[PDB]
């Protein structure tokens, strides 16, 4: 069970997707972290430059870590479990159409899903869970964490 042994974690958005404004990309990311924050003792702080615990980046195909993206659709992103260096970092497929809407692919929902991995959760077999393996759009305004995921972070931290 890899877990962060620190509660206030920093993050850094190294690059952006042209698809959305910078504000929208940052709001997506911010709200995705809040989701996990309200069900745990974790506190997230954004840094504009520097070494952050969780780096966030939009990459294309081969991007230096031995797990290349695959073009439109398919693999949308991946994250590494808690740890130093690459640990907890999250990568998003730059070749996807990233949206703020119901249209594939909603950046807030994918980000929320990746941050679960970054915090130490694995995929869930519960189809109503965020950590379920396949993407599904769900209303995002006033979105809250499904109960299975709450059970998930709570079991790791408090
Ligand atoms: C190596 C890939 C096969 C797995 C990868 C994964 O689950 N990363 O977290 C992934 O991108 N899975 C896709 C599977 C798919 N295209 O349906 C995905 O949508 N993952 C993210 C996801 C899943 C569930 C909910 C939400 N919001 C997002
Ligand atoms: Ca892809
Ligand atoms: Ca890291
Ligand atoms: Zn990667
Ligand atoms: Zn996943």
């Amino acid at each position: 069970n890899p877990k962060w042994e620190r509660t206030n974690l920093t993050y850094r958005i190294r690059n952006y997707t042209p698809q959305l404004s910078e504000a929208e990309v940052e709001r997506a990311i911010k709200d995705a972290f809040e989701l996990w924050s309200v069900a745990s003792p974790l506190i997230f702080t954004r840094i504009s430059q520097g070494e952050a615990d969780i780096n966030i980046a939009f990459y294309q195909r081969d991007h230096g870590d031995n797990s290349p993206f695959d073009g439109p659709n398919g693999i949308l992103a991946h994250a590494f479990q808690p740890g130093q260096g690459i640990g907890g970092d999250a990568h998003f497929d730059a070749e996807e159409t990233w949206t703020n809407t119901s249209a594939n692919y909603n950046l807030f929902l994918v980000a929320a899903h990746e941050f679960g991995h970054s915090l130490g959760l694995a995929h869930s077999s519960d189809p109503g869970a965020l950590m379920y393996p396949n993407y599904a759009f769900r209303e995002t305004s006033n979105y809250s964490l499904p109960q299975d995921d709450i059970d998930g972070i709570q079991a790791i931290y408090g």
